[PDB]
């Protein structure tokens, strides 16, 4: 059951913290989203493997936009 991490709010991708193929833990930061005058680390919802990274540093995203797919 692959699943997708989508943006919970609009903002700018400031940093991507993982690479395709990385093992991740639940709660691990996948990227940093600039929003509400803060940096916001967007978490993995579960243990797994990063299958796809769908955004790049510098990119603006909106709510519901797919960011990361887990395998």
């Amino acid at each position: 059951m692959e699943n997708v991490v989508s943006a919970p709010m609009p903002g700018k991708v400031l940093r991507v913290l993982v690479r395709v193929g990385d093992r991740v833990r639940v709660g691990q930061g996948l990227l940093v989203l600039e929003a509400m005058k803060m940096e916001n680390e967007i978490p993995s919802p579960r243990d797994g493997v990063v299958k796809r990274i769908l955004v790049k540093e510098g990119e603006y995203v909106d709510t519901g936009q797919p960011l990361i797919e887990l395998g």
